[PDB]
């Protein structure tokens, strides 16, 4: 309410006044550059209600993001890690998140989907070449930003992958096995407690595309336990795709949403899929 004075991290300032994100493991406040007030930032802070876990995730996010520079990955301007606190000063994305946008628009046209997926593909090319897997890709973690003025055209919307707290480096001859992510967007091999690799992110991207198209996640279950049982019991998974969907987009969706990671589209195939051209 009235409590809170100005906080500073390097050349940036913020207060608890303008909350723009809240989760179990992080809180995000709008801030600004101290010498240039028109330069907006998003400052991610520990959620002290889950202090240890929050501190871990923010620390991982710094380790990963300080090594990534790309338009389609949220920028890290600066950060401040200490024994009992952690702050990240990140790019302010002025369009909100993809989850709210796809819903407000009553789902997205194929042309808009292509525009956004081309950009997501560019960021994933960098993550793949750097040997990084994100592990929590979902519309809520794809942010929008439009560089043009007020009321600018939709064709100018740029997207940025955010929230890398669950990301890790994975050596190319190894597999990951940490059960983490968000159950409705998680690859079947992850939620079934198996080893997995970068192809898990490709499943999640498939689920993003599916939700942009329909407004819903592709496999509805009554609970995460029931969803795991569903994958475990059905070796053949096929989501309900609207009949008017173009054949090339339907093909891309079905290739990404393959239950078996061996059958699923690989990175090269994704980057070069004709829907993106
Ligand atoms: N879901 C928000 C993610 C938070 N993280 C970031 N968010 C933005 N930009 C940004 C712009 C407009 C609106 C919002 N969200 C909000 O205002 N609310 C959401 C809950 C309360 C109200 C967020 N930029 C960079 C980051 I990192």
């Amino acid at each position: 309410p009235g409590r809170g004075g100005t906080e500073t991290v390097g050349k940036f300032e913020f207060s608890r006044k303008d909350l723009i994100g809240h989760g179990a493991f992080a809180v995000v406040f709008k801030g600004r550059h101290r010498a240039a007030h028109d330069l907006e930032v998003a400052v991610k802070c520990i959620n002290k209600k889950n202090l240890a876990k929050s501190q871990t995730l923010l620390g991982k996010e710094i380790k990963i993001l300080k090594e990534l520079k790309h338009e389609n990955i949220v920028a890290l301007y600066d950060f401040q890690e200490m024994a009992n606190s952690v702050y990240l000063v990140m790019e302010y994305c002025n369009g909100g998140d993809l989850a709210d946008y796809l819903h407000a628009m009553r789902t997205l046209s194929e042309d808009t989907i292509r525009l956004f997926l081309q950009q997501i593909a560019g960021a994933m090319r960098l993550l793949h070449s750097k040997g990084i897997i994100h592990r929590d890709l979902k519309p809520q973690n794809i942010l929008l930003s439009n560089p043009a003025g007020r009321r600018a055209n939709p064709n100018s919307i740029r997207v940025k992958i955010a929230d890398f707290g669950f990301a890790r480096y994975l050596q190319s001859n190894m597999m990951a096995a940490t059960l983490c992510g968000s159950p409705m967007y998680m690859a079947p091999e992850v939620i079934m407690s198996q080893h997995y690799d970068g192809k898990a992110d490709l499943w999640s991207i498939g689920t993003i595309v599916y939700q942009c198209l329909t407004g819903k996640a592709p496999f509805q279950a009554s609970s995460p336990q029931d969803l795991r049982l569903f994958y475990e019991k059905n070796k053949t998974l096929v989501p309900t795709i609207p009949r008017e969907t173009s054949a090339p987009l339907r093909q891309l969706l079905l290739a990404l949403l393959q239950r078996n990671h061996k059958d699923r589209m690989d990175f090269d195939e994704f980057f070069h899929h004709p829907f993106l051209d």
